[PDB]
């Protein structure tokens, strides 16, 4: 007394082999500058 | 069985000998300027 479906299939999500990672650049905002304002808490930033 | 293709020729680039050296100049650019804006790194160039 028990009933079961099962899912199945085949597929490829993979970089590709030759010259790949080469297509993306990650960049990183810091936000901490003499001068400036922090639109997070509207404030003045050592000035 | 041996195959070998050449190509041979003459032709002239130099500068002119005369005053040519007087023709061309180099203008280093520099960014140390006090309360300036760093454009490569989004700051205020050392406050």
């Amino acid at each position: 007394l028990v009933n079961r479906t099962t899912l199945w299939g085949s597929a490829i999500n993979d970089m590709h082999p030759r010259n790949g990672a080469d297509y993306f650049t990650r960049v990183t905002l810091t936000m901490a500058k003499k001068g400036g304002l922090n639109f997070i808490s509207g404030d003045t930033i050592d000035a």
